[PDB]
């Protein structure tokens, strides 16, 4: 009763960042999601600031890896034995699905593996790709594999980082068939069960759909599906974590406000467990004022009927 007032930050969509890959938000999208399970592990946080899944605070760390690399002889493939993000030993005993920031979708993520040799400060960088659907993608166990463009240049037992850039696809197969953003990796490898997951989300109220915060991942080869939808901007994760304002009901009613006109474009439900729904049926790219922003107006019940948008 009279708990610390909840709020969302005054930030435009274009001022914010995807919580599932280190790139800015571009737009808002809504569409039906009954066909598949929406259970991303990054960009998960309750409105009262409890981080969920594999969610951590800085967007730059999302889909990065750090550790030592071991060359798979007879190839240009390397196993990275993971370190903690601060370069300390990896501790797999935390009750989380995988290290915080681990990719939460199946896809071929291309980036660069960089390395510094401690003794002389010599450095090297090579194109590298991780396939998060690989049987040997096992970040929870502390190991992942990178395909690179070298078979001898990387030293073992030296600090090595993967910086993500974008995604790829096989141009010789059906275009935009991958990445598959709603398919979770098996974090401990093929045929292992994931643990400590943030739950799946779905609209339950008739006539409602999820509102997605959408970016376009860079493509590095082939014809990838570059759409990437998160449930919360990274800045909202950061803000809720910091504010830790108690939820007075299951749903915070937000209005998306247009400062150019003074009027509301649409309203939506921010669910306390950390996702947004709107009243719409069908696929729709929202056309928003670029200086528009979200504003918390009232706690409402979960069975509040939204104005259509």
């Amino acid at each position: 009763t009279g708990s610390k007032p909840f709020s969302v930050p005054v930030l435009t969509v274009e001022e914010m960042t995807n919580s599932r890959f280190p790139i800015p938000l571009e737009k808002l999208f809504t569409g039906p999601s009954s066909a598949f399970v929406v259970q991303p592990q990054n960009g998960r946080c309750t409105t009262d600031g409890v981080l969920l899944g594999t969610t951590q605070l800085s967007p730059v760390n999302i889909c990065t890896f750090r550790g030592d690399v071991t060359h798979i002889t007879g190839s240009r493939n390397y196993t990275m034995n993971l370190a903690s993000q601060n370069w300390n030993d990896y501790d797999p005993t935390e009750e989380i699905p995988a290290p915080l920031g681990t990719p939460d979708f199946v896809g071929k993520i291309q980036g660069v593996l960089t390395q510094t040799t401690r003794t002389d400060g010599s450095t090297r960088g090579h194109k590298a790709t991780v396939y998060t659907g690989s049987a040997d993608f096992a970040p929870k166990l502390g190991r992942v594999q990178f395909e690179t463009d070298t078979d001898r240049d990387f030293e073992a037992n030296q600090n090595t980082k993967f910086t993500p850039v974008g995604v790829i696809q096989d141009g010789g197969t059906t275009h935009r068939n991958e990445p598959q953003q709603w398919v979770l990796p098996s974090y401990s490898g093929r045929n292992t069960h994931n643990v400590h997951l943030a739950p799946a989300v779905a609209p339950t109220f008739p006539g409602e759909q999820l509102l997605f915060f959408r970016s376009t991942m860079p493509g590095c080869s082939g014809y990838p599906n570059m759409d990437l939808d998160c449930l919360l901007p990274q800045e909202w994760v950061q803000y809720f974590y910091q504010e830790a304002a108690p939820a007075q009901s299951d749903v915070a009613l937000l209005r998306f406000v247009n400062p150019d006109t003074g009027r509301v474009l649409f309203e939506c439900k921010l669910h306390k467990s950390g996702y947004v729904t709107v009243a719409h049926t069908g696929q729709h790219d929202l056309v928003i004022p670029p200086n528009g922003y979200f504003r918390f107006d009232s706690w409402v019940n979960q069975f509040y009927t939204l104005a259509p948008m």
